[PDB]
């Protein structure tokens, strides 16, 4: 079972970007925080007050209940269960008047993907973020990577219905072959259907392509410019020597190749390591 691997690699990404943009002092909002699984990575960076909003009420009804089990924080934790990208964050935040708006980090970890289920949704995702944001703070997040994933998809003719690859521990399958069919370019950079496939995983719901140019070119309308663009293996190989040793124990360890490196290996580097993308932008201008 490759769970427990891509799990600590994935802690191990989140530590080091959250650690990159993340103030002392901060307010960060997380969009789709899930179960609250971020806490100690802020807490370590001594933020001021966390937000995080998911729409799944058992998600956050789980956050709360490991938030209530940890004991004198010094920073503020509101937990809120809510639509991130279908509805205004003023609906979700209207009664939770302690949120310290604006904020200075907002992030999104697995997830801002769904937002690129239609060009509604995508755009409401990135108003909600920037109306969050302070001028100067920092959008950032994990995403799957349209790049690595548009070129397995160059590779596969068009004679294939449900475009597909992956190796023994994980899957993509695509709704359709429009993109092939197309000329090997996406019909439209939204409602891009697929399903991901991973063994032992516990979950499963229809994903969406979220395509970095488009992703790029909306976010600077709404007075965001990039800051970062890495994917996960060029982010964790460049930043791992500044950090192994500043790691607890358990979390190096948990970061053991079976040759004493860190990461993962084998058939864990493709979809851990290759099939996602850091991100991260910073609002340099009101939006009109
Ligand atoms: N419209 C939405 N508004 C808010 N949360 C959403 C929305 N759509 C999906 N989600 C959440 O997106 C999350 C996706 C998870 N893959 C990631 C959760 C968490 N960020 C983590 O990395 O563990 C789930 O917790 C969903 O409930």
């Amino acid at each position: 079972s490759p769970i427990i691997k891509l799990r600590n690699f994935n802690n191990a990404i989140k530590y080091i970007l959250i650690d990159k943009f993340t103030r002392a002092g901060d307010v960060v909002l997380e969009l789709a925080c899930g179960k609250g699984g971020d806490l100690r990575k802020y807490g370590a960076a001594g933020i001021s007050q966390f937000i995080g909003i998911d729409i799944s009420n058992a998600s956050i009804t789980e956050a709360l209940k490991r938030y209530h089990s940890m004991k004198n924080l010094e920073y503020q934790v509101i937990l809120i269960t809510g639509d991130c990208f279908g509805e205004s964050l003023g609906v979700a935040v209207e009664s939770f008047p302690e949120c310290r708006f604006p904020c200075d980090i907002v992030s999104c970890q697995f997830a801002l993907h769904y937002a690129f289920e239609t060009e509604e949704k995508a755009r409401r995702m990135l108003l909600n973020v920037v109306k969050s944001l302070k001028i100067g703070g920092y959008f950032f997040g994990t995403i799957p990577d349209s790049e690595f994933i548009r070129y397995k998809m160059n590779k596969i003719p068009e004679s294939v219905e449900k475009p597909s690859w992956g190796n023994s521990i994980y899957k993509v399958t695509f709704s359709n072959n429009e993109y092939q069919k197309n000329g090997n370019e996406f019909p439209s950079p939204f409602g891009q259907m697929y399903t991901f496939w991973l063994e032992d995983a516990i979950d499963n719901v229809p994903e969406y392509v979220i395509p970095f140019e488009s992703f790029r070119s909306l976010a600077d309308e709404y007075g965001m410019e990039l800051e970062l663009q890495k994917g996960f293996n060029e982010f964790f190989v460049e930043e791992i020597p500044n950090w192994v040793n500043r790691f607890s124990p358990k979390m190096r360890e948990g970061l053991k190749r079976s040759d004493g490196r860190y990461g993962v290996e084998g058939v864990e580097k493709e979809p851990a390591a290759y099939f996602y993308t850091t991100f991260a932008f910073r609002k340099v201008r009101d939006y009109q």
